[PDB]
């Protein structure tokens, strides 16, 4: 609990950096700025006011425009949302990073803006911390094809991918041009400074219209690794399929829960006439699928369960030579024989005592 | 790990970029990547090497791109747009260097920034003798009719290969060949080759004719002796080319499938059940030759071409036509084993000859199974 | 020396000198003449390709030629990324007349956009029907009072020709009071030479004269034809237009890219969305009169021969098809080809015993169709 050392009479972007310094000195996870209200910081679950002035819609608009460009205000007034990234160096020391989100709300009967900065770590966690089977590590760096991390949002998939990239990039003799396309650019790799790799990070609302546009653009840049934050629609899926067929590792995430179910989503994304071709493409290209789920622990902290299949040459052949109409079933069997089920990982964790009995039984019930 | 340019400026200016480029070519770079907050990189033989020790500034890069494209280029990047263009320049020698350039906006250290990428554009088809090709391929490379597939990953030099084939069929006297090629982006041209009795028409598919398939269908209207289709991805183009071959025209195409048997599987599966059997017979009858090509590092730190090929003799084709169509893939495997040449076999031969590294050999063996 | 130079080669090539050069090429018995930017004019005589000029033509010359053949805006059309197909006739000093299919396509020469034109010689007159070697069934079925006749098959199966022959038969005979309207896109066959009494033939080219094949048919409905020729019916639009024309009571003749009578049926029925498609299907069944799928297969003589699988849609066939379940029309049709029609395989067999096709080829046909 503190107050800002030198609050300005009016808040200008220059002062926002100082305010952020103050918040970090307090160890704030999050900083919330709203028009009708003082600046708030959340330290350790408690919300504290870090300024004794209520800001103004003009001030907030200025802040957001500085952070995300001249048209940010107009974008908010159009009825859109802003997600971006903000970073600063206080004085040639360490650097401060943030995921920033501006949204329109209604304050005192008038349109206004609310901007939220969430502290994001500087470097992706190492892969060893992720606690991954050896199978996955062997499957994690294919020459070509698609790697999918699936699960409901807040499963920490972005973190995982970020980590893989770090691993793939940091090592010597990894001559990899990496191109990522991210809605919000969660992670940066400037600190890692690998010997023979480059990472170019393009933010989708700011730098390039679309995720699909992004990938198709990557095809023109001769990357060795392509990161697409999400592939929700069939355009992005098709772009990524071309990139993979072209011969480039593609890494993406999906909202689907379950490797077989994931397959079903991929195949159905396309109309009937396209769907057979599209399916052959997908089966050919896929290399690895992981569905991650964050579940509460006995310690009241979160743990990652994971159901994965590695799509070996053998698996891929099985799927391609078989009747396509039932890929979904086939994959379901294959995860059982060559992969790892969500229920199985849940049981392992339960025997380890990491998860509660009730949670385990829940997972078993859902998987049924 | 890092081969530096000779005369590195304090701040990088378009004049120097030209100098920087010649150097990269001297190193035999395919691609040059310039990014803010990073040194200039060149890809030589799949390895990335830094061409300078100095990290370029955003302003420098903006200047470069403005020079290559236009004054408004930086703004356009600020727009949230992508730049694709080309850059040519005339060295000391005068014979020009040219590149496909692409500038895209990214975020570097919290600030908007630019990345430019320059990709070398080959011009002149190799000679076929330089390709190092078995004789049984050379005998089979000029069928009267049917389809010749060069398959492999992008950047395996299949474009170069078929360019070389075309050169060979064009430059020989008494080769009365009207050649029509349809390619995504035209890379190889045949104006420099002198011909006595051949014509080559090159149509670019985004610019000149909407589809590859359209392109082929157009070729039929042009009545040439040889048809080149850059890629044959979907069942449309495959069907077009099947009609072209059934009519009586050599068709040459590429696929991204890895393996003769696998390529077969892709071709056959392209088609739904009711069309599927007919289409399959068509394919089997029309096929004349399949080469899957793979570029693999050598002892002297360069690259070499391994090839797994089958020549589809009349006998082979009969074998395939007699059999169960669902067993077409397997039968094809057997046929590459008996009458063709496997990727693994080529890898072994190269290893015994000392061209490929032991490690590399092992790696190759791993993949095929 | 594989060069046969043009008698009076101009300093720059202009359309008239194109006519003269064409004369020269005919004198050499050239099948095809290809003109390209940055290249001399070539003519193909039999196997051989021979340059007819020492000068390589400039892009502007070519553009002028094509504009002369196909309208001021031909160049711009090429630059759009489109492809030009048309037809070019010219009359020597002789009363005789020269006809070609012309095709112009855009290509890249020396790094610049350029043009390639190709003229392929066309005969003056459709073959006779008797030359076509058609069963008597088909000849009886070839001139219905109303309904649709489909000639289907892959490109290069000579369906266009066969159509031209039918039309020639129907216009040549006396007391055949037929106004014939064709919508051919590239017009390949002309009927000027036949010039018979009691028939008129109006041939409209689809790129040049009328936007679309469907537009073309709908236009024919306004002209009181007795016979309508549509080059192709890919669209549901064109199919619907032709269905209206047939329902009104006009013979319609078209081609399809599909292989097999049953398959052709499948395509026709599937063209239409679900709410429309049952009605659509009744219409189709009622209207159809004849389906011929044609395939050109090599002969022992190293020429080609035409195999045909046809069904004639008699009143009774049509009844069978209408009375049964709409959704399985394709299968019922499949059986009806077997029972009342003629299969590709059977024709292949008859040809083989006759010794027209080789064992291998016939063997192949059995393999594909049998499926």
């Amino acid at each position: 609990i503190n107050l800002m050392p030198d609050e300005p009479t009016r808040f200008t972007p220059v002062f926002m950096d100082r305010m952020l310094e103050h918040a970090e000195s307090l160890n704030a996870s999050d900083i919330t700025i709203q028009t009708g209200e003082p600046i708030f910081a959340e330290v350790y679950g408690r919300l504290l006011k870090i300024t004794n002035r209520r800001l103004s819609n003009t001030e907030l608009g200025d802040l957001i425009n500085s952070i995300y460009g001249p048209n940010a205000t107009t974008q908010l007034l159009s009825g859109k949302d802003i997600d971006t990234h903000y970073e600063f160096r206080p004085n040639r020391g360490v650097r401060y990073r943030y995921r920033v989100n501006a949204t329109a709300c209604l304050v005192e009967g008038h349109d206004a803006i609310q901007i939220t900065l969430r502290t994001i770590p500087t470097t992706p966690p190492k892969l060893s911390t992720m606690n991954l089977p050896d199978n996955i590590i062997e499957a994690i760096a294919p020459q070509e094809g698609i790697v999918f991390i699936t699960g409901a949002t807040g499963s920490g998939k972005s973190t995982l991918l970020a980590s893989i990239i770090r691993e793939l990039i940091e090592t010597s003799d990894s001559n990899r041009k990496v191109l990522t396309y991210e809605s919000p650019i969660e992670f940066v790799y400037d600190e890692i400074e690998t010997i023979s790799a480059v990472v170019s990070q393009s933010e989708i609302p700011r730098h390039l219209p679309n995720f699909a546009d992004g990938v198709r653009n990557a095809l023109r840049r001769k990357p060795r690794l392509i990161m697409v934050g999400e592939c929700r629609d069939a355009e992005t899926i098709s772009a990524a399929l071309e990139a993979a067929l072209t011969g480039h590792p593609v890494y993406t995430t999906l909202h689907t829960s379950g490797v077989a179910e994931t397959m079903r989503r991929l195949v159905t994304s396309f109309s009937g006439e396209e769907r057979l071709g599209r399916t052959i493409d997908i089966l050919e290209t896929i290399r690895l699928c992981i569905w991650q789920k964050l579940v509460p622990t006995v310690d009241e902290r979160r743990v990652a369960l994971r159901e994965y299949l590695v799509f070996d040459e053998e698996v891929r052949d099985i799927l391609l030579e078989g009747d396509p109409n039932e890929v979904t079933s086939a994959t379901r069997k294959l995860v059982r024989q060559k992969g790892q089920l969500m229920t199985w990982d849940a049981k392992m964790k339960f025997e380890q005592g990491i998860i509660s009995e009730r949670v385990y039984k829940l997972i078993i019930a859902g998987a049924k």
